């Protein structure tokens, strides 16, 4: 019948011992913030995640951790507010930044405070040089790192459970791998592993970015999730306005609750449905001057109360 | 999409939560042995099962229990191989009938002793005059029972576990009626509930011959095993070499359960059983044309022969 | 403040492990039926537990399985009503012979039907020889066993699960070292891992077999137990009588409530509390002829109607 | 026997369902910064947690929320480094404050925008006059709230959930009392929790100088650690040559929680710490006479150096 969902189904028991890991270890949730990335990092290095800095190890030592994909971007971001009480607080401890290609391990290097004092000065003298201006997320190249850093292999300071990491990792691959043939491009980035189980059981495929999925027939959605452990309110648009809803106005919108890593429910309202929304919106709009409207939230009990249940119990 | 297989995912928590609460109970698989269905009359009546008395009371009070399926019959299956020794044994005790139908209560009744009194003094005179022989499988019927019973009724005596079965019931409600459009007449007899979960993967549907039929027409016989209980599935308790020439029209699916859940689904074609049907066939002709008694498919030649397609 | 106790707080995880191992395995118990024992040669044969035959190998092969602890015992018993519906049925398969020295596994040793034959045939000419007398569990000797079997070793057939056993055993060790310092002898057998519980907690000691148990004032009692989710009254004698019941009331009662491997409840009934049924089984002696009653039980409501509870809410 | 751990292991199970309720509810542990309170007013009210606004509603209203014990203070700790700007943040918010009494929520309040007008415009004038400077900690009074604040009652807007907790919380009040016989306030305070484990599993019980003391007068330090955020326990924030000689005298102690629960028990002689008195004390006079600030013993050096009690 559904070869696919099959799959997923197939492969679950894996993604939720995985899950399991990732708590264990500190990790929340192993499809959103890199959550299933930062797992193999810190299994390889032995060290402890910070819920001030970003990791501890057994000695009692803090670390910065810094980490990129590869196949995305080549510089390690930093801080969006880069002042002096920043520098001070980053000339402290060591920086860890790790290297991914996609959503595996790549490498880790490992930066003493010396090796990055050339940022640390650039970033001081121009903070300076521009007059008490805090700089906006001012990268350090992969090439710097990869020059002066010193690349940690897994080893005797690797924690046990990678072991179990290693043998649940080629489930993780084929799950990855189904993300992929329905347009998710990491499941531990952006729900996509959450996002994997409403596409499987809505039957949608993602349009590439207009809307943002489409059925087999030919008709379009906007698709919006939550967290419902973590929030009550559907995001919407972070500069709302007429224009954004004339285009919302013309496809049901599909609603995808989340509860861990889990699809608890979706949900569908149609246009009619979201009239009160835009209409709401609207009005807000010009009563403000003609301002755009930042992120308004759809709450999920309108949801529940005027949509259809496609899914869940 | 798959609506009816996105229906069996929303229900599942459930349908577990369900299995737990058996197992809390002491009813090892709601989907066999009318495990769901004993399930409810012990929480109802307050009983607990017993590892040759079937169930006591928290009083001490012990039982025997039997029961049946309205639905399919009105007789109360006895015993195959009762003596008279035995009637000493279903004598101290009252007996507790179940009346389900389909997988719901429908009437709980308690005779005592002084009750069956007509019944085993009946088969004691069958024992004696028929020339000391067994009565395979005498049945009380529901009327007698309907009419000398005392009905039992939900109370204060019921286990507080009632409640939960409760809450949990419009799910295997809705389960049930899953299974029933796909042609499982009863989700707690015959490994219906894990049977399910095995057509709503394939894309099968259970026939009314063959056992199974996708959507293009194509049939297929279908076997299932539980493997902790089993390592060989069974195929026909009198086999004959026309009972072969149908099996070798049809692909074979091969369905391996542990505990409640689906662990593998494999797929035979025809040329992969051959040799077991060679062997079985000529087999029946040597013995001297004699059918064969349920001859085993191993485990191990389903895997190494098959295609997995669940697992 | 009480070691002894702390010790077994700091091994039950482990324990509770080893228990869902077992269970895993198909046995329900490992304080019961040899369960924990069991357990190790299941692992070690690669064998599956029948709840008609013993167990059965992946192959579909049946098997018959009897098991010793040579601390005790010589030989292995059978059949408590031997007859021929029973030796023919025996004569269909092989034998898996358990020698246990303790709570360990010591040999592991398989009889083919032929290796067997010389006890059958001595069992069924002298079921005829006495004529159509059903014998009473006739022994097969160790020596007999060793002798004509073939001794089973871990190895490739046996289940990958036997290295969580192994990593699991230094507690099991432990802990059975720690119910012998309290004078119970097997943790597998006769409840001796929940009992262990039930002493550590009330503080009481065993008495070798008199009364079961005794404080540290020296006042002894009864000790009884039963498992909640299997029976819901408490044993007492299978010759209850006058001369039973005049050594009974001069003590009071502790009665334990084992479920699953776990304590669940202890209480306390004094003589006072008990004398319903005492007077109830007297009377009943003497109504049925000055004759002896089988195990009349109380019933575990009466005990939580009456008596005091030391352990559980 | 020892009958105030036996009743710490009766009352675990519901203990851990507990804090199987808080982290559902986005509490990490019950046992730290009052979340078996916060509970508490979350089932209450109906609100979430949120990972700058404390808590929504699930109609979308976004709160602060602050909290106090009654016993201990009449004041609402405000903010250490408030400015004129945060204060519009402060503004678009109804506010929820809770008044604990021990453990329990004795009363719930909600003041909207509108009536902490006063308050805000105080320290937008406490701000600019006294010159530029943050106000530390200020507190709103409690009578401010009671009589500004509309009162929230346990009603139809309050979690399912909540119905869990009043049936646990007998366990919870039994817990707690067994607590405070054993010199701990507040189970749902530093640690409140887990250091009756330690107590328990010792035989110490705290002291109203020296941290905990045996049956034998013999008295200790005791440090504990939560491992998952630090690996090194520490010792005194002004850090004198008087205090190491304190030290000096007493065993020590440390506790290594894991969650809710103990993980390790270890004890330290005054020999096996010289190393690091010796190392503060001079370290003291170098610097300059001036007191230390918390120097750290690692997790490492004590389970090297010390006596495993518990594990």
């Amino acid at each position: 019948s559904h070869p696919d969902l099959n799959k997923l189904l197939e492969l679950w028991p894996h993604i939720q011992e995985y899950q399991d890991l990732a708590l264990k270890h500190g990790i929340n949730d192993i499809f959103q913030d890199n959550g299933g990335k930062l797992l193999q990092v810190l299994l390889i290095t032995g060290l402890t995640v910070l819920p001030g800095n970003d990791a501890v190890d057994n000695a009692g030592q803090e670390y910065e951790l810094k980490s990129i994909n590869i196949d995305l971007t080549k510089g390690f971001s930093t801080h969006h507010h880069m002042n002096p009480v920043i520098i001070a607080k980053y000339r402290q401890v060591p920086w860890i930044f790790a290297i991914y290609r996609g959503i595996a391990i790549e490498a880790i290097y490992r930066l003493e405070p010396k090796d990055l004092e050339f940022y640390y000065d650039k970033w001081e003298r121009k903070w300076y040089s521009d007059g008490h201006k805090d700089i906006n997320n001012p990268k350090i190249p992969v090439k710097y790192v990869m020059e002066h850093g010193t690349k940690i292999y897994g080893s005797g300071g690797s924690h046990p459970d990678l072991n179990k990491l290693l043998e649940l990792w080629p489930h993780i691959q084929e799950y990855q791998d189904l993300a992929l043939k329905h347009g998710i491009n990491d499941i531990f980035q952006d729900n996509g592993g959450k996002l994997l189980q409403v596409l499987l059981i809505t039957g949608l495929t993602v349009l590439p970015g207009g809307n943002d999925a489409v059925d087999n027939a030919g008709q379009e959605y906007e698709l919006k999730s939550i967290n419902i452990d973590l929030t009550k309110g559907f995001s919407t648009h972070h500069h709302m306005n007429p224009v954004i809803i004339a285009k919302y106005r013309q496809v049901p919108w599909i609603f995808a609750i989340y509860r861990g890593i889990a699809i608890e429910a979706i949900y569908r309202l149609e246009p009619k449905d979201l009239e009160f929304y835009y209409d709401k919106w609207e009005r807000k709009w010009y009563s403000d001057g003609h301002k755009d409207i930042n992120n308004p939230k759809i709450p999920v009990k309108y949801v529940m109360e005027h949509g259809t249940k496609i899914y869940g119990s």
